[PDB]
Order: C-alpha cells, then sequence, then structure tokens
C-alpha cells in the first residue's frame, strides 16, 4: 500500500542547536531495528541512506544566530532528498538530527506536493525568526522559514537564500505546546495558527485534538499531510534523552494515539522523527527507553495498531 | 451483608499455563498482604474457601507445541466445580491466581450456575490464540478460545480439556486494554465481532466512556450476572511490574480503579479473577509490594471501597 | 492587572499535624525564586513577610485534639493578616505551613469578602470537627470550623473563640479526594458538597470537572475566588514531599489546568499553597521537585500559560 511505501533518509546533523549527540539520532534509530521491524509490518522501505553534511570552515554567526551556512546546507540538501523520495512515490522518512532540518524536509515535500498539511508535535512552536530569537539556534526557528505569511519579516540569512515560503498559517496545527517564547506566541496568535497546547489536550481530550485536527486539515477533500514529530512533544519520562525536555509532556499512549490516527486517514505523506540525542540519557535505560519510544511512534505511522494487525489470509484454516 | 459484598475466596495457586515460575505464589503474597481482613474492615461477608491442591503430572506430554496440556486441564477442571459450589453457596466468587489459564476454570463454573453471564477481560492480551494458532505453545493465552460457542469445530481435542464445553458467545465478552495482540488473535477477534476497548479507544474516549459503552453493551437489554477477569498486565508496569508478560503503555492505577468502582456500583459483580501475580518477577522487593498493592486496591473497589469515602449506616456527627 | 496585584504571607506553621518541617515550606518556595518569577510575569509583588507565631507552651489537647490554642492563635493572627492583604486591594497567598491554617486564610479573606466562594484542592476532604477526628491532628479539620451548616456540631476547642463560621455548604467546591475519613464522608455526604473525587476526574476528565466547577461556584453570579490548594492533591511521582501523600493522585497537568482555568476568570481573590514539607522527601531531588510542581502551581494562578505568554509590544518590530 503507498501508506506504507517508505523512503528512509538519515540526517546526522547537530549545529541547529548547541548540545552533542543529536547528530547520532539516524544511527540509534537504526541501531535499534527501524527498518526490519517496518518490513515485518508489511512495509515497503528503500534506505536513501544517511546523508553527507560536509562541515563549513568560518560559519560565522548571523548576528547571534549559530552555523547559518551549515544549517542552511543542511536542509538544502534534505529539500533535495526529500523531494527525490516524493517523485519515487515514497513516504519520505526523516531521521533527525536536530528539528532545523524541516526547513529542508517540509521544502522538499512542499516542491512535490505543494497542498500539503503540516502536523507539528512538540512542547515548543519553533517559530522563532532570526530577529525574534534570544538563543539564536536555528532549530528554534524552522516554521519561520517556512511560513508564507512572514515573507519580508525574514532577513537575508546566508545559507537559506534557496528556500521559498511553502506553507500558509492555515495549514499547520500544532500539538503538545508548553515552553513557547514572548515572541514566539505573539506570531501563533498574529497569524491565527490553529493550536493545541498541553492546556487545550488537557481541556479536551487526544480524541478530540485528533478528530479537530483532522477536520480543520482535511474538511475541504483529501490532502497530504506532513507530521513533523519532536520527540520532546512526549513528556521527559518517556523521552528523556532529548535536549530540550519540558515537564507535563504528551503521554507515550497520546503519542501513539496521534500518529495511529495519522495513519489511518491513508495521507502520509512525510515524516520527521527528530531531536532524539542519545547522549543526553542519565542511564543507557533512559537512551533505550526514547528509543524504543521513537520507534514505537515512527511503527503506528506506518500501520502498527494496538488493537493488533493480521494479514488479509484466514488464520483459522 | 449484601449480595454485592458476599464473597467466597478461592486461592488457585498454578503456573503450568505459562513458562516463568512464581505465579503460583499468587495467592500467598495477596492473602499475605492482608486481603481478606481489608475486605471485612469494608463490611463484605467473607467466607475463605482454601486454596486448592493441585497434583502433579509427571508424563504430561505435549499437544503439538501446546505446553503442559494435562496439567492446565485439570486445575481448571478443579476450579470449575470449586467455583460453582462458591456461587450455589450465594456468593460472588473470588480467584486469586495463578495464570491466566485458570479464567478457563473459573468461567467454566461460573456458567454452570449462571449460563446467562457477561464477561469484562480486563488484559493487555486477549488470550484468544487456539491451541492451532497459538505459536508460544503457552495455554494462559488459549482461555477464550476454548469459552467460545462460535469456535466450536477450530479447537481441537487437547488432552485434559473434554470437560469443557463453550458457554459463552461472542456477544458476551467485552475486552479492556487490548495493547499485544498476535495476528491470529487480531484475525478471531474482528472475524467473531467481539467488542473491545484497546487501549487506542480508552485513549480515544476517556475511561468514562469506556465504562459506560461496555456497561450499556453487556447490561442495558436486561440485568445479568457479571464475570470480571483480571490480569494485572492490563494495567502499565510502573504500576503492575511484578507479572510475566509486562506491556508498556497501560491502563493506569486510576483506570484501573475507575474500572472496578463502576463495575461495583452496577451490584452484579457475579464472580471475579485477579491474575499473573508474580512475586518473583520484581527487580527489586519494591516493585513486588507495589504490584501486590495495587492487585488489593483493585480487588478491594469491586466490593465496594470507593475513593470519594465509605461509611456505616449511622449517625457520625450523633452516633 | 488586579488579577496580577499579590500581597505574600508567609505562614510558617507545622502545629495542625505531627511532622515536623513543614513550617520550611515558605522559606524553600522563596528559595525556588517564586517572587522573581512572579515579578517576570508582570505581577505586581508585595511581601508581608512571615508571621511571628510566638511559642504557646502550655497547651494541653481538647480530648484527642493536640495543639490547640497554638493552632488556633496562627490562624486567628494570619485571618487579620489576610484582611489586611484584602483591604489593600491585593490577593493574599499564603504560603504554608500546614492546612489548619486555611481556617485563617479563609476567615480572614470572608472579613473583606463574604460572598466568596472556595476551591479546596486536596487528597483529603479536611471536614473531620473536633469530635469525629480520629487522629486528632488539627490540619485534618479546617473546613469543619468554617462550615455555617456545622454551627452546633462544633465544640468550645481552646483557642477558636474567635472562629465564626462564613462560608454555606453550598459555596466549597472539592477536587482531588482520594482518602475520605467515614465520618468525613458522612459529613460530605450529608452536607450535600459538591466534590470531584478521583473517580469524578477520571469520569469526566479534568476539563469537565473545572467547566462545572466555575459553573457551580459562578452560575448564580460572579464572586470572588478563594483557591486552598494542598500539594497532597497531586499525585506523590510529583509532590512527594508531603506528610500525607496518596498514590493516584492528580497529574502535574490536571494541577496546571485547574489553576489556569482559576486565573482566566479573573476571579482569584484567595490563594493558599499547603503543606510542602521539604523535610520528608526521599532524596533532595524529590524536595526540588515538589518545590518546583508548587512554584508552576503558583505561577499558573497568576496567569503563566502553557500556550505561551507575551507583553501588548510587537515583537517584529522592537
Ligand atoms: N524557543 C527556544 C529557542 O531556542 O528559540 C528557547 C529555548 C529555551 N527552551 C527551549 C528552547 C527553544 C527551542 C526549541 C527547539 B526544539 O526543541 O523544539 O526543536
Ligand atoms: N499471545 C501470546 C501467547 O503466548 O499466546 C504471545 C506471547 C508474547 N507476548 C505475551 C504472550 C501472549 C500471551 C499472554 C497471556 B497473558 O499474560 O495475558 O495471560
Ligand atoms: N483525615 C485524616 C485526619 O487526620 O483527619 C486521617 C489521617 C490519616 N490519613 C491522612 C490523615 C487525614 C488528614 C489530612 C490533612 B491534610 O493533608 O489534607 O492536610
Ligand atoms: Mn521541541
Ligand atoms: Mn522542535
Ligand atoms: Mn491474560
Ligand atoms: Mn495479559
Ligand atoms: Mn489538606
Ligand atoms: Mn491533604
Amino acid at each position: 500500500a503507498k501508506s506504507r511505501t517508505i523512503g528512509i533518509i538519515g540526517a546526522p546533523f547537530s549545529k541547529g542547536q548547541p548540545r552533542g549527540g543529536v547528530e547520532e539520532g539516524p544511527t540509534v534509530l537504526r541501531k535499534a531495528g527501524l527498518l526490519e521491524k517496518l518490513k515485518e509490518q508489511e512495509c515497503d522501505v528503500k534506505d536513501y541512506g544517511d546523508l553527507p553534511f560536509a562541515d563549513i570552515p568560518n560559519d560565522s554567526p548571523f548576528q547571534i544566530v549559530k552555523n547559518p551556512r551549515s544549517v542552511g546546507k543542511a536542509s538544502e540538501q534534505l529539500a533535495g532528498k526529500v523531494a527525490e523520495v516524493k517523485k519515487n512515490g515514497r513516504i519520505s522518512l526523516v531521521l533527525g538530527g536536530d528539528h532545523s532540518l524541516a526547513i529542508g524536509s517540509i521544502s522538499g515535500h512542499a516542491r512535490v506536493h505543494p497542498d500539503l498539511g503540516v502536523i507539528w508535535v512538540d512542547a515548543h512552536t519553533d517559530i522563532n525568526t532570526p530577529l525574534t530569537t534570544t538563543s539564536g539556534n536555528l532549530h528554534g526557528q524552522p516554521v519561520s522559514f517556512l511560513l508564507k505569511e512572514l515573507k519580508g519579516k525574514i532577513p537575508d540569512v546566508p545559507g537559506f537564500s534557496w528556500v521559498t515560503p511553502c506553507i500558509s498559517a492555515k495549514d499547520i496545527v500544532y500539538i503538545g505546546l508548553r515552553d513557547v517564547d514572548p515572541g514566539e506566541h505573539y506570531i501563533l496568535k498574529t497569524l491565527g495558527i490553529k493550536y493545541f497546547s498541553m492546556t487545550e489536550v488537557d481541556r479536551l481530550g487526544i480524541g478530540k485534538v485528533m478528530e479537530e485536527t483532522l477536520s480543520y486539515l482535511l474538511g475541504r477533500k483529501k490532502r497530504p499531510i506532513h507530521l513533523s514529530f519532536d520527540v520532546d512533544g512526549l513528556d521527559p519520562s518517556f523521552t528523556p534523552a532529548t535536549g530540550t525536555p519540558v515537564v507535563g509532556g504528551l503521554t507515550y499512549r497520546e503519542g501513539l494515539y496521534i500518529t495511529e490516527e495519522i495513519y489511518k486517514t491513508g495521507l502520509l505523506s512525510g515524516l520527521d522523527i527528530m531531536e532524539v540525542n542519545p547522549s543526553l540519557g542519565k542511564t543507557p535505560e533512559e537512551v533505550t527507553r526514547t528509543v524504543n519510544t521513537a520507534v514505537a511512534i515512527t511503527l503506528a505511522c506506518f500501520g502498527l495498531a494496538r488493537e493488533g494487525n493480521h494479514k488479509p489470509i484466514d488464520y483459522l484454516n
């Protein structure tokens, strides 16, 4: 099935943020048996490999924005790789790597399917612009580079002149928010972007969240969905090995509910599994707990259901 | 005392339905934790019937892959007789396990007295593998297949199960908490049209709506006896770690108590099973006491213990 | 904003219960950066300091009820202190301290706003009377002294002659209940007090629980809201450093939801943060986890929102 036809892309990149180890995300995800598990789940899996992110000397900061040229380039390569996966009729599965990579993954998916909708699962909005940022870390800015409404608000940042804003404010839905900067909250509110912060999740229940999310995105007619999954969207009791963890997060169950629901639309077209950093587990057990959760989430995106699965044969004869 | 709180305790120290030793020590640790005395503090009329003496079968050869077939079959045979006895005395049978294979007997025996019973099966697993579909060969993952009338023809003649006569239809069983269902089992679940609430349905609806829909489904037409078969692995292993087949993403302590509190409120609980408590499977003694304390909290809630409080029919302000 | 105009009262008092260390709740709550964190979120914060509760050495039990004069005098002083804070047009924030202090906090607050409505977040009903109690600890009795319907059922306890019942049974709502004594259950049910035990929270979800809570207390008419928060209302995995923990509690998320919803009424008028005991965790991280959770609850009462917060300026054009 097209909903189980995948193109894996390794994106070992850390320079959208300062904590070392996130570049190991694709490694520890492959080591956990992701591809073998997808194949056992009746998936058509093609491995596009791990992108070779060539190091850039003298990557001077843009104002306080760190490694602009390195971040801009990694996303540039990825956009090209994602568009290749999409032309081949595969669902793109981006193994991160920090969340700056969402610039390249969403941009490449949008060159093939410009009518896509984005579901952004995360404790953070990642919507600071190179001007509103106080950290200078680009993994906190990808949504700003992608939005149509922000065109003219993004300065000419070295490494990013290839970026054509490809998503409108109406086409993104945030799930999981609980650590949004003042400037970010200003942007989310003035752009009227649809969002379910942890407050809305507590208020409505994940069941209603998913119902409204999907009705908002797919009400009119069918269209491709891009799921951008920052693993910090889940509570640090499930995914501790991540660079910016925030307590009171989505549960392991809520993470499976969201992805089980997206799988059932049969419209998942692009997926990012981001911010896994195996150098940040307090114990090797915290690393394994996180990696296991990221794999579970990925498997649900491609059909693994808690109620069970079976081949269309007769199991009693 | 109220029928809702009139109980017949049956201990079932049985482990040959699965490969991990220690589950036969389940009714020992539960009794040691003060279960029978806690129920008496709750205004319960509690009669202990003792622990069933399970005999050894030395030459218990396998039926294909199916392990210890005679041991498991006779175990449940001795339990259906003891359960039918408790039900004739007008008490709620309370089966302390022991592995889930014992459900064959507990439900078989309860069905001999109240054939109109409904079953609520709280487990991470369906336990609906037939001796033919199973890939593990363990009978603790097979009880429901032996109980369903619709699987009459698909169950071979395993040594030790001759007495078994399927007593429930697919319309008379509700699963809550499913999250580790084999392909053979999922086919059986979907072909037979069994009502179920996996972790997906629990997340979607909330435990409030799960219990409203479960109870309406089973009771809504006519009032009937309830058989609750509770596999402690239905709850997440952060609450019941000391179990043979733990599965992450389970029901919480709160959902567990919510489930059992609602069943008590019906006033129709007629049979109960507290299964798969294995005290030799804790990583630490703390993990064992936690599994044991939770199993006790779940049990007490089945017989009236309410989180909002409990009081005797007296004036507490002017006694 | 008046919903962000605060008056801090430290009430370092532990004699409402037997476990030493709860009197450090104000110390440890301040040290976690509370006042600063509040000023950071645009609040106008005044600190009235910690009350000096002078020793009351001759304090014989009233039957089994321990330290009656000490608990009585502490709430009496706090009631005058809260009434002063309310007269200065500031929301009272009482940093506890054991929960017996809510006699004084609710009493003083009622002196200025007698139409107030109570929200009591707790694993316990704290409604035993000096006669129904079996522990004889006054932190488990505050509600009984404050209810008008129990006037006739409260004996003359030394240190409490100043108490006048200020709230009717209809004007209090419980959330989080899971460890209620039989006598307390008999009182709760006989008075028809509105409650949401952990069973109701599981049945409806916190969203519906907060909808019904604010409809029940604000339906007839908008009035001041007094939130009395016992940190043991939240599950011990979030607030372990407390004297009477009970498993199966409110989650960290549910605690924020309650208080975020309370903030958005713009009617929070009084707030108790009670039962933090930094001498009672298993580890120092368990102490810091409790304190941080109490701080988080506190900030959510004064407008910290998980969706985000921003000043009325153009962040794209500074
Ligand atoms: N909004 C931040 C940013 O760096 O722009 C502030 C930082 C402090 N809290 C976490 C950090 C945010 C970045 C989030 C990036 B992430 O994890 O969602 O990919
Ligand atoms: N369906 C199983 C089986 O053994 O039949 C597969 C095994 C691997 N995961 C758990 C095992 C299942 C049986 C569990 C039975 B129990 O624990 O629910 O009583
Ligand atoms: N209801 C109690 C009481 O002391 O009256 C019984 C005691 C045993 N369990 C906990 C104790 C109760 C008081 C708790 C007061 B608290 O924590 O909410 O301040
Ligand atoms: Mn994030
Ligand atoms: Mn992110
Ligand atoms: Mn079972
Ligand atoms: Mn099971
Ligand atoms: Mn209290
Ligand atoms: Mn309490």
